[PDB]
């Protein structure tokens, strides 16, 4: 129902150009493992847009909570030095862990990982929120002179498309698991992590589910009232590594996915 | 702290690493508009980390509503053509209007203007916003026989810092206005953008306040509850180009940046 004296003109044309690509339909084909990036072909601009298919694809999203205090134009300049202790932080845990594709956004980091890599995924995420309650949260308290900032977090399971747009090119991903697992690190609170219930029902050793003695981690949580989630229930982890067990935990939760 | 049994030893060294660039403190220095890529340095990786400083930054975030119903897996693949049909327009329509730089982020697009594009900035939203009411809405809809999928948009405008992080090198952001965009855009509901109160308060010609007769165009919203924001207030359009008014109205608006 668009109309020519509703819009510009090259707004007019754009979206005409939109609607016949869409008219094109699709193509997909399915690859078990995300590609790398130059395995994903930039298309002759005629065809049908073609996408790749990841099936189960893992998505962290982690993102810094309670830092509207924080000030990147007073003299302290404290946003700064959070921005880099948090975010770099991230994304040097999660390349240490091997992630398949780290991405930024605003004030947090997503990673995604290949579906046989859901206790990787867990033991890095697990990694990253030890970091932030135990050195982030701590030293910009002191800086701030009392300001509590944290993080919080989100993991979603489900596949996914990509394919490369041009703005370079980067990769694209349609689909369900980024989109929520933002939505469920959103929710989150402080040092709280929410994972879909379909990515927790992949949990399955004692080494995630159960304490170390020092008890039930995750907790169910209802989400549909949300409107925002197409499952109905997330889970909540609370806890931390252990300062004294947490090394052999996250030594046997990587070995997890080997088996 | 940090204890050396509560994590990985590869985690604990970069941890230290990553403590040791936080000490360091970091440099600013100002530039009046959003830079050339190429003009944001790679720095020496012992150095302080420094920044550029981007006075009143504006940020448009613009995201798919309502869309969990759509799927990349069933046979119509509607989810696929869906995020083409709005983020690829999306895309096309913020670099149509010169928009200086665009990133895509999960099922949106944010778009970062310069201090002196206000206008430029509403102008370019609402084009997108009138686009996804009425063109997106209605073909997803007959797509799914039924399924109502549209936008929702937010914008702020504050300073920000910027520099390049590699993972070749990307633009990394730090302040509040992304943030902000993407917490206001996922507060507003579906056809509806939300602004934060700095932004609006830039908002003087009628040619934005009022409508063309076809009234008020912004009502205000109390955020503070939400303990997202770092404002009081933010201001709500619900309405879209006038399918008569609609272009000259966009013209008058993206005039009004010159004067
Ligand atoms: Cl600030
Ligand atoms: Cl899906
Ligand atoms: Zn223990
Ligand atoms: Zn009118």
């Amino acid at each position: 129902g668009m109309k020519p004296n509703q819009f510009l003109n090259s707004s007019f044309s754009i979206i005409n150009e939109q609607i016949e690509i869409y008219e094109r339909g699709v193509t997909t084909q399915k690859v078990n493992q995300i590609p790398k990036t130059d395995d994903i072909r930039i298309q002759s601009s005629d065809k049908p847009w073609h996408w790749l298919e990841i099936p189960d694809l893992i998505c962290v999203f982690v993102d810094m909570k309670g830092s509207t205090q924080l000030s990147v134009t007073r003299q302290d300049r404290t946003m700064a030095s959070a921005y880099q202790l948090f975010t770099n932080t991230a994304i040097q845990i999660f390349h240490d862990f091997d992630t398949p594709y780290i991405d930024i956004k605003g004030d947090g980091v997503f990673a995604l990982f290949n579906s046989n890599q859901i206790y990787r995924a867990l033991a890095a995420t697990v990694t990253f929120k030890t970091f932030v309650k135990e050195v982030f949260t701590p030293k910009i308290k002191q800086k701030t002179k009392g300001i509590i900032v944290g993080g919080h977090y989100g993991i979603d399971q489900k596949t996914v498309l990509v394919r490369k747009i041009g703005l370079r090119y980067n990769e694209v991903w349609a689909g369900k698991p980024i989109n929520m697992a933002a939505k469920l690190a959103s929710l989150a609170n402080i040092d709280e992590l929410l994972v879909s219930d379909r990515y927790f029902n992949n949990l399955k050793s004692d080494f995630v589910l159960k304490s170390c003695g020092c008890s039930e981690l995750w907790l169910p949580k209802n989400v549909t009232e949300e409107n925002k989630f197409d499952f109905n229930k997330a889970y909540s982890l609370t806890s931390a590594w252990c300062p004294i067990h947490g090394r052999f935990y996250c030594q046997n939760i990587l070995n997890l996915d080997n088996a």
